[PDB]
């Protein structure tokens, strides 16, 4: 039935770059294999004039050694030939922080109160993801919405992801 393969999967039609930058608070999340932000996660995105997108993020993250750090991250985005569709190179200001370089897709978003996003790591040889994650992001840091808790449920289950991703405190410890 369902089609998983990546290469499937619908993203935002007519991605808007401009209109899509600001602040976005994760609230819920799909984890990949390995270190990954944790919680208290903010997204910052930015255009510049030549139509660049950028982000800084924060998030706790706990390291290899059970510390629970505050990470500063930055990522560049890199245009393709889908608008929904980035590169990610991203790394964070302390230069113990992972770095790395991984897709970015924008799966759904109006902007203005919700948006979904999606990487994929790996893909199985069957085209289906081997390893990937997902945020749920938030323009208000409340709730949403039973009208746009359905819709994000919808893009979870387009993306195979459906029942796989946690809610994320916001809660202080970081910057
Ligand atoms: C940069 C960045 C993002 C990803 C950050 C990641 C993947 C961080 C991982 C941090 C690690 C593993 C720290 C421990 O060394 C998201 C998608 C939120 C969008 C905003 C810009």
């Amino acid at each position: 039935e369902r089609d998983c393969r990546v290469s499937s999967f619908r993203v935002k039609e007519n991605f808007d770059k401009a209109r899509f930058a600001g602040t976005w608070y994760a609230m819920a999340k799909k984890d990949p294999e390995g270190l990954f932000l944790q919680d208290n996660i903010v997204a910052e995105f930015s255009v510049d004039e030549n139509g660049h997108m950028s982000a800084t993020a924060k998030g706790r993250v706990r390291l290899l050694n059970n510390w629970d750090v505050c990470a500063d991250m930055v990522g560049t985005f890199t245009d393709t030939e889908d608008p929904a569709k980035f590169k990610m190179k991203y790394w964070g200001v302390a230069s113990f922080l992972q770095k790395g370089n991984d897709d970015h897709w924008i799966i759904d978003t109006d902007y203005e109160t919700f948006a979904v996003q999606y990487s994929c790591r790996l893909l199985n040889l069957d085209g289906t993801c081997a390893d990937s994650y997902s945020f749920v992001f938030a323009r208000d840091p409340s709730g949403f919405s039973p009208e746009v808790q359905k819709i994000v449920r919808q893009r979870q289950e387009e993306l195979c992801l459906a029942r796989q991703y946690r809610l994320i405190p916001h809660n202080g410890y970081c910057d």
